[PDB]
């Protein structure tokens, strides 16, 4: 390990700068995003890292996460950071702390120490960092605290690539404790940025070959080694920001700085205070916003009021503290930063992409809805808007326009179902029905808008016309899977795999379609009847059972379900195959969907998956992993064996085998996998999963590969979402459903009881089960304020009180 | 000063590490391109920057140009690198010459003297490095040393970009003294790449968090720092490749090793030896080749042989050294560099694009014509076949691919004619008429195929069918100057302003444009009498005298000649405009067309060029600077005064105006223009210019900047070609023209004379051009073979012969 959690502040303390990989976290709530790692590295961005990008940062550096926040303790001749990053001299003590949206971070040397905390607060468009400076000897000090950003161009892509213009743009403005960025400020960009202080400056430096010179790195700028700032103004080249401050320490005494890093946007009237003189007012106003420390400490409680109050719908008391992290603290932060981040970027997510995929903004509701519905609904309303009349969808969704990529388009068969799906979990949280009556356009164009009941329509019937020769559903250029291509048969280096097609797409069917169309139009099935259509009921209930004898027909292959058939309409996922004999997706959405429950061919799938591909660390996507290229394939074989869908855990289907393994009844087997794959059980042996040990990772290194256990994509993945509904609602079976509450647990059996305290349709329910007789599943009674109650749906108060639940199996 | 030039060895010498810039050269004749610096930085690829990118490169890094190949010394705990980089530590010695095709560095430190020759061989897929250890101190030593490249991932944007999948897909093998990169051979890629050394080694490393470590530069990797190789194998994150050899040197001893960065391409059907198992066939083929020191001194002596044989058809002998190292070695160089590279990798320009300027190409045609005639032709040819039927062009082409950039478009109201000037000088150059007669595509249709001199007829008449209501072009969406935007009117950042328009373009005119149709009508005048299309000359001269008198009645201002009219019809380039009074274009085309001679227009434009746009550094694009954005002129007015085409010393027109002072006879004007500009001439301001001082810049910063003087974007720029016409045809008075070479130098006055030996046509001329009577312009007898002559164009011989001429002026 390389830290420990700290439940009662909410943190993840880490206690050695050198962790196996930068571990980073997240600030800001609406426009102004911060990526920070534990020695103080990342970069700031303005509503989009591709676009509005604030301070530079360089993916894949030597040495890793150079560039960030630095500042630097220069102590007669010595100097440190406090992040032990960029100088790397031995600290006395290292600390940082990965909070709810804020960062702290404490070093000392030489008896100086130094603490740092990091965010963004709310409705504010910067990010502020308050500063300690401590002297712990015995003896006077005098010292020089330099800071330091390094700033972007605002164009990630253009600030990488097109040097012979913008090395000659760079433009600032230094006024006071405060230097203004302002690049481009002269001909069409009505924003600029600020580096700022709240006190007396003993000077500046604004150019980069000034601050730290031509050949020297971030470790040893030659204006820190000096001791003294330059007070250089730059000139095209690099744009900096940089203070230096003159301090001198009793013993014992401690001196309280803020810096902000701001960002401005002024109405094109108000771009100048006078000629070539930017306009400063509303930099002036958010400056004085934050210029003492009880300014920051009110916005840092407020900031913690927020956090508490999205963190506390669902809170869980049971003998596990490492479930107990994982549940009320940790998965529902990821799926919240999810919400917030998209995929933009990460350290991984390089920030340069248009947008989301359109199927894992619709995943991250399921993870995100019961913290906030009414965003929930205006998210699934736009991106209902963006669907194409037919009923498809485009396959990117970019959230900051609202609108779809054109680009790649669409032809992702799976796309359409997400909607419903998405759009059931909304209405099973809310009970809000409306949401069916919206007139949603489509294609974004208002002259053709219909309900969104018809949207769905329109998404189901999709499905149900592009059948293939078997019955089941046609893969198109790929579903959930996005590398499993067979439509493509790609011999050229160069091109995309998911949006080149080579092949009519009339043949290849996927069996993980059709086991998501035959489990979600059940829910179609219910909004159907509540819409009072009962013909269109009967009829998709005539088309599920259609897809569900197609599935018994030709999606099994005797032991398990199989995966796909290809363009020469052969089976994928069978025994007959050399490599590939048996996916998993297929498992894990057929045995939700209920089929094979009666005769065992569900348990007999999920034995088969536990036979050939599990691992201590999760599970592989399919054994045997391929190791060559197959071109019917697409991307998959692609990979070496092990890595990302060539056999790699993917730990977003790990949890469809978690709900397929509570379907069946067996609790422990869904809680061991769901065990082998939470960041809470493996923080002891961080050190081999090497990334963040608090949020989950999108892919893990299967058994194929050398690495196995690595994991690679941290923070931004649909994994949360899933794992957090596997956990939350099919193990301890809190399941929102259309007429209330569902108590429907899978437990491990040595469990002795648990309890959950639950806010639904506005009340809140304290519910206690307990395994007197220690089965996995099955309810015995329930109880409601003292009285028994009928079946396993609570009643719906709407009440704004506290109802005690009693739950015995 | 930071180096010196060294005549005889054809070498620039640099002395010092810590050069203001890094100073680069190119390796690489043909198909594999590598640019190294003065420290050994940078990289190699295979005929595309972008999409076959052999080795890893960061673009504006800190510290600055980090990554290359590396070599490091371990004496008994110390380390050192002969290029002074990426250790830094300070050397005894240190020594790099940059040659014609080849670099040499030269690095010693206590005892141990260190020699690296990189070129690329002739014929040869491979960059070649020679490694000569010396031990010059007094005991025997016990050393290792270390080799280190990085590999890229084949796809630069994609490298730098998609880690989400590409940390998963790195690829190596190991055997012997080989390291192979292999990244998506077992997949769509059919070539590898190779790092080896003709010697058993101690070791090796593939993996570069093996070799370096996590949170250490290239300063100090752990393996080297430690002495030992790790013996690691790559997969995925980031491959490398690094010998290590362990050497016992007695005093006096040296040792000798080849290191080769060799690249193959296989057959589909040959590309495994086994299962798994790459064919390393033309790799042990091409690593043979060059397995002694002896073959690489023959490959060496003729790559030396090649550049010799290159640069012997010019060249001068006069009294200033200077002079004749810029136009016998560097100048026609730098011109051959730049067909070579077209404008793909520099370190300004980060190798992403896909390709130059259709206009640049045409350009650099003349100044590399009469090194490779025949390579000219057939690129004149390819550029010809990319037209389009009206006789517009694509504004980029795209040499790798012999086409036009769709995308981009067209519009560029002055690129037609650049066709017609750039085959004019061919045909002057070699006499060959037949280019005429080939049957040439248009838009790359061969359906669709006339002659070439219907494709100069559709260029001649794009700008007769496309004149504004003062008759003069219309400009379009740009001229030369891409920054002159008078049809975009742009408020929104991150839309080209090129490519972006909002006005018909039916009103904005330049006069640029009208100068360059009154110069090269007279070659297209010319041509259409060489095919005997009477009718035809008249025309285009009636057209030719109608653009003359619209210049002369709207072009000028009174006491120089106007730029443009804008898309209001107002005046660009006059007194009235409070800002860009005058321009430099219009006086350079104007003059050199001869429009203001006999009533001393063109003698007041010069005055009014020498008076307002003037500096020690060069000569400014426009007069006053813009102080603040006009949304009706486009880019030019984005740039901060000084820097760019907002006032910034283009030296590409700079030659233009050297011609043109020429024209009017005065040779002193124009030769102190040529001086301020050429790099053998500033090399003694080194530290101000900043760039290299053997090669040209596209930029250096005017008199309105605060960095006046100094360069931006150097090696890859048409200033070379235009610069060499201006000195060696011009100035000196060698002019290839119609039915043979013409002499009419204007130099000035004080040179007593000189001598040009030309190789023109299949003979040897011997000019020797003295002045008695100490006059700039005139010729007053010529002599050829004893024989005197009349008029001043020499005869045709073709006889394999030298030709003694004697010129008096
Ligand atoms: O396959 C599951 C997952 O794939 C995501 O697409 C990735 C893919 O994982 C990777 O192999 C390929 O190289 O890049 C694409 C991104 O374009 C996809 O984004 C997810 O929606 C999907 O669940
Ligand atoms: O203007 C002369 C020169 O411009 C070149 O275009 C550059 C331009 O200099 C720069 O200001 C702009 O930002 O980028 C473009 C490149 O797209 C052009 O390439 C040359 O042909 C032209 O002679």
């Amino acid at each position: 390990e390389f830290g420990f959690f700290d439940d009662a502040n909410k943190e993840y303390v880490i206690t050695v700068p050198r962790t196996p990989y930068p571990w980073i976290n997240y600030l800001g709530t609406e426009n102004f995003f911060s990526l920070i790692s534990n020695t103080a590295g990342g970069y700031c961005f303005y509503r989009d890292a591709r676009l509005r990008r604030i301070t530079r940062y360089r993916y894949n550096n030597v040495p890793i996460d150079m560039g960030g926040r630095y500042f630097y303790i220069y102590d007669n001749g010595d100097f440190w950071s406090p992040g032990w990053s960029p100088v790397k001299r031995e600290l006395e003590s290292y600390e940082c702390r990965h909070g709810l949206g804020y960062t702290k971070i404490a070093g000392k040397r030489n008896g100086i120490k130094a603490e740092v905390t990091f965010f963004v607060p709310l409705n504010y468009n910067g990010e502020v960092q308050k500063l300690i400076l401590k002297n712990e000897g015995q003896d006077k000090k005098k010292i020089t605290l330099f800071s330091f950003i390094e700033f972007c161009l605002w164009n990630a892509y253009d600030d990488m690539t097109n040097f012979q213009r913008n090395f000659s743009t760079g433009e600032v403005e230094i006024e006071g404790s405060v230097i203004y960025h302002k690049t481009e400020y002269r001909e069409r960009r009505n924003h600029y940025a600020f580096y700022s202080v709240n006190a007396k400056i003993s000077g500046f430096d604004s150019d980069r070959d000034s601050f730290i010179g031509l050949y020297n790195g971030f470790d040893a700028p030659q204006a820190v080694v000096n001791g003294k700032s330059n007070n250089s103004v730059a000139d095209g080249w690099a744009p900096i920001a940089s203070h230096s401050i003159e301090i001198e320490l009793n013993p014992g005494e401690q001196k309280e700085y803020v810096f902000i890093i701001g960002y401005v946007e002024n109405k094109d009237e108000e771009k100048w205070e006078s000629k070539g003189v930017i306009n400063k007012k509303k930099a002036y106003e958010m400056i004085e916003q934050f210029n003492t420390v009880e300014k920051v400490d009110k916005a840092f409680e407020e900031l913690k009021s927020y956090w508490n109050a999205l963190l506390s719908k669902y809170f869980l008391e049971s003998h596990d503290e490492k479930l107990n992290r994982m549940v009320n603290i940790w998965n529902q932060y990821q799926c919240m930063v999810t919400f917030n981040m998209s995929r933009s970027a990460s350290y991984f997510e390089s920030g340069i992409g248009r947008g989301m995929g359109f199927r894992d903004s619709n995943q991250d509701l399921l993870g995100f809805v019961h913290q906030i519905p009414e965003r929930a609904r205006e998210r699934l309303l736009d991106l209902a808007a963006t669907q194409l009349e037919d009923g498809s969808a485009y396959h990117q969704y970019q959230p900051l326009t609202k609108k779809g990529n054109n680009e790649i388009g669409s032809n992702f068969n799976d796309d359409p179902l997400w909607l419903i799906l998405a759009t059931a979990a909304y209405i099973k949280e809310t009970g809000d029905y409306s949401i069916l009556k919206e007139q949603v356009p489509f294609n974004n164009d208002p002259s053709k808008a219909d309900t969104m009941f018809e949207h769905l329509t329109r998404s189901f019937y999709h499905v149900v016309n592009n059948l293939g020769p078997h019955g089941l559903p046609l893969i198109g250029r790929a579903d959930w899977n996005d590398c499993l291509n067979l439509n493509c048969f790609s011999t050229v280096p160069d091109e995309s795999f998911q949006t080149t097609t080579s092949k009519d797409g009339k043949v290849a069917e996927s069996v993980m379609i059709a086991g998501m169309f035959v489990f979600i139009g059940k829910d179609y099935v219910k909004l159907c009847e509540y819409m009072g259509l009962e013909e269109e009921a009967r009829k998709a209930q005539q088309h599920i059972d259609a897809m569900k004898e197609a599935i018994l027909k030709y999606g099994y292959d005797g032991e398990w379900f199989l995966r796909a058939y290809d363009d020469f309409g052969r089976k994928v996922g069978s025994k007959e195959n050399e490599e590939g004999k048996i996916f998993i997706e297929s498992q894990g959405f057929c045995v939700m969907a209920e089929i094979g429950l009666e005769d065992g061919k569900a348990l007999k799938a999920l034995d088969s998956v536990k036979k050939y591909l599990d691992t201590p660390y999760g599970l592989v996507l399919q054994n045997p992993a391929f190791t060559r290229y197959y071109i019917e394939y697409g991307e998959i074989s692609t990979y070496p064996p092990g890595y990302k869908e060539n056999a790699g855990i993917f730990c977003h289907n790990n949890a469809w085998i978690i709900c397929a393994e509570t379907v069946v009844g067996r609790g422990d087997m869904a809680f061991d996998y769901y065990r082998k794959i939470a960041p809470a059980y493996i923080e002891d042996v961080s050190d081999i999963h090497k990334l963040e040990p608090y949020v989950y990772a999108q892919m893990v290194a299967g058994k194929d590969a050398k690495r196995h256990g690595e994991a690679k994509n941290s923070w931004l993945t649909g994994t949360a979402a899933w794992n957090f509904v596997a956990i939350s609602q099919w193990i301890l079976g809190v399941k929102p459903d259309y007429d209330g509450l569902k108590i429907d647990p899978c437990i491990p059996k040595a469990w002795d009881g648990y309890k959950v305290t639950r806010y639904f349709r506005g009340s809140t329910y304290e519910i206690t089960v307990k395994n007197p007789n220690h089965v996995s599943k099955g309810v015995a009674k329930i109880t409601v304020d003292g009285n028994e109650i009928s079946g396993n749906i609570l009643p719906v108060f709407n009440d704004g009180k506290t109802h005690k639940v009693e739950v015995i199996l």
